[PDB]
């Protein structure tokens, strides 16, 4: 009784932050995420945090933002899911200027190691499940909404998948930029 379709977490929507030519997410008080193609060239600080006191770590369209200080504007600590099983419905957070939030949805596929620029990277595909917002280099972007963060309900909370990397030739299929860490060395 009353289960399908429910209210979305507010703080979860505020986590997203349109930077440069894309959108990121607040991994934690002093932690953040962002894509590579989204990163612009002109700014030297984020939310009042000079790069001089920041750390960057690329990894297949996955940059690790480590701030020297914990801004903690309205966060606490989110969970990162390195991919997803077969049948995982993820949702992106597309915020606009006039508050036109565009909540997109995508169905996760299988986990495999793709090859980009002669580099093996681990990422989970994702078939579109909305209409046809995909253009070819993203699930649904127009004014520069690339790299958007993915979210999903996990137990009694919402875990983040990756970021809007790009779309496939099929159009209704994008790749969720996953992070590198545990799970690859573990056996189970």
């Amino acid at each position: 009784m009353h289960h399908h379709h429910h209210h979305a977490p507010p703080t979860l929507w505020s986590r997203v932050t349109k930077f440069g030519s894309g959108w990121g997410f607040w991994v934690s008080p002093t932690v953040f995420i962002t894509t590579t193609h989204v990163v612009p060239t002109g700014v030297k600080e984020f939310f009042g945090e000079p790069l001089s006191s920041i750390a960057i770590h690329q990894a297949g369209e996955f940059t690790q933002f480590r701030f020297s200080k914990k801004m903690r504007p309205d966060l606490t600590g989110m969970v990162l899911e390195e991919g997803c099983p077969e049948g995982t419905v993820c949702s992106v957070l597309i915020k606009r200027d006039s508050g036109e939030l565009l909540p997109l949805a995508v169905r996760m596929g299988a986990i495999a190691s793709m090859r980009i620029q002669g580099r093996l990277v681990h990422g989970q595909s994702g078939m579109l499940l909305t209409g046809a917002n995909a253009k070819g280099m993203d699930l649904g972007t127009i004014p520069g909404d690339c790299g958007a963060p993915y979210v999903h309900k996990r137990g009694n909370d919402w875990v983040v998948c990756g970021v809007h990397a790009a779309a496939t030739k099929s159009g209704n299929t994008v790749v969720c930029a996953v992070q590198a860490g545990e799970g690859e060395t573990a056996l189970e």
